């Protein structure tokens, strides 16, 4: 199988960007964030010397089945640290550096899952690598919306139809539209809190305001981000602290793909102007 | 098939536990400690993300046997995270939140083990601790932290089902009120140090006849360097057991004695036998 | 089959080992060098502790297989605590202590290897435990290089049956020489850049042979960018060979030569040749 992801080379590379001068993006512990990084990185250099990586094509069967799991776990480390970098202040050229590669683990995952359970088919359980109606629906909006929002859109159509399996919901349509071509959405919503709350906006908006967003991010993250954590557990909102985190990635997204003026979402200490910023220069 | 753990709720919360406000119990490098559990949480959260924790029953046959092995890795890992804790001084009801976990996780692997062999036979031997051997510290800690943080709820389903009931004379005596014990063993697996608890087994209670076996098996070892400590036959469990008197403290807990020529010593846990004593009310 | 290693007796005294009153070997950050060296013990303990480990011979097929590339993972994570302690200037004594358990978990990792292999034809990848034609050759350099460096060339016999499967090129059997003979040793030179630079050396009793070697192959080399250094195309071994001119260092003590144009180098290992040669007598 082709296999995408360079993670050996990129390695020593990301090890550095600890280094930086960048302020972060929001209110972080800098002692608590540069242990964090060391111990992603840690895990995903673990892993680039595995067997299991190196030589992804030794085991069938059941042993291939359980490298596939070694690599889906990789690629959500790859997801951690592509969301610790945005809290980090990495500018948009180094994120997309970390994106590039945690994109392709996603895609390679889904290709050796998909041939180990050809495998087992051929020898005589079901959901995609990213199964969206899950708890795992943060990985998918990081994919696709900082797919958007680095500029790399050209990866969202095979990470939509190899990891996904086009098992996408309302959201994930709009945020791939362009990427796919797409000339219609799902009307389902597999997460409704919070994001049953965009209803207004896919249905009734112009596409000519941001305005129609604000209320959004002032409920759905500003006033969520505001409870006591043990508050924000009880709550039914969806949560995604290894891909998702503090930021509105939709919205954000929204922005680039919509080019609206939005002035009014950028007092949003959850919305990520300087990407917005960087992703339609990038463009052009 | 029914699994206790909630490991993945509890992480979030243990990481907040280095945050405290309290002194540790013995003389620790601060840093070293805050690396120790950053480690530890850091293992524990990897295993929650784990596809075998997660779905533990995807897998059969020797898969199912190898995914029970990891399990039990990460009971042994949150046993290390409850010693490091008492080190650190957390109190008695944040020390019971990661027992409670701690033994969830070592009945879980038991479970997932004995499901394990099972496939095994339905396509087409030691117990989860085997107390006889070295891995004795671990049951050592099950049951006397069970004393010791008011959770003796717990130590029916562990004996029976961790231990497979192979316990020595002092796990039936840490055991015995739980169990409704009338009785004990009259064996010790490992006699140093426990043979040393003789004189107050067979005089049962006084809390002086205690006073020699700190002395000797803690205070005395403790003070040898590391190299000479390694030479003795005394059994250690850096893992689960360490620096405390885990067994003595759980016995003024079980025996209700006054224990104050015992609380001079630096490896008694006083703080948490008043912590089980006020909580059993 | 017969294992050699003693790496649960080991970990405790090599975290002890950052307590070194020593001198780093070259500029190095104590902090970064620090968590790296906690990162390389924590995964050693934590191999230490898993089933694969502890019950090795319990495994038996494929399972037998995946539990050998587990050791082979952790004899990597060994060289690379060598290479770590090298770089923090631990004495000759303590890099010899840990360079026998490196080679023990090498040669335990090919024993493993092997009989894992045995399961699976008995029960109805081909290639050494270390390939040095491949990218793993800066392993193989360690292990040879270090066996010299350290007065332990009794495991270098053992090191390139088993590990190697006499899989050597000219600079390996060079290295290996005075433990096995040099009949033929081989024309081959498995990695042009830098080892092909030692040709005049090879084919043409005095130090200043690889004096330029030294200087083009490896000061000029380090003092690139990293970015730089990837355009070159020269091997590189983060892992187990780095910024030390392990084969340089080895050969002075092979050779006996006054090395004084060589100690000039910051790559150079000269208190180790000292070391060796002092040891040997």
């Amino acid at each position: 199988l082709t296999l995408d992801n360079r993670l050996a080379e990129a390695l020593p590379l990301w090890r550095n960007l600890a280094r930086t001068d960048r302020a972060p993006r929001r209110n972080i512990d800098l002692a608590d964030w540069k242990a964090d990084w060391r111990e992603l990185i840690a895990a995903l250099d673990r892993f680039s010397r595995s067997h299991g990586y190196r030589q992804p094509f030794a085991a069938q069967g059941h042993a291939a089945l359980e490298n596939a799991w070694a690599w889906g776990q990789a690629a959500e480390n790859a997801s951690t640290l592509l969301l610790k970098a945005i809290d980090r202040g990495l500018a948009g050229a180094e994120l997309r550096s970390i994106y590039l590669e945690t994109a392709a683990l996603w895609l390679d995952y889904s290709r050796l899952l998909g041939a180990a359970r050809d495998s087992l088919r051929e020898q005589g359980e079901t959901a995609p690598a990213l199964a969206p109606r899950t708890g795992q629906y943060p990985f998918a909006l990081q994919l696709l919306a900082m797919g958007v929002l680095l500029d790399a859109q050209e990866l969202i159509p095979a990470l939509v139809e190899e990891v996904l399996q086009f098992d996408t919901d309302r959201l994930l349509d709009y945020l791939g539209a362009a990427a796919l071509g797409l000339t219609s959405a799902s009307e389902e919503t597999f997460h409704p809190r919070p994001f049953g709350q965009l209803r207004a906006f896919f249905e009734e908006a112009d596409g000519s305001d941001a305005q129609a967003l604000a209320p959004y991010l002032q409920s759905q993250y500003r006033e969520f981000f505001q409870l006591s954590p043990k508050a924000q557990k009880k709550t039914r909102r969806l949560t995604g602290p290894y891909a998702w985190g503090w930021w509105a990635m939709e919205v954000s997204a929204l922005g680039v793909l919509y080019g609206w003026d939005d002035g009014v979402l950028r007092a949003s200490p959850h919305y990520l102007g300087d990407l917005v910023d960087y992703a339609r220069a990038r463009g052009d």
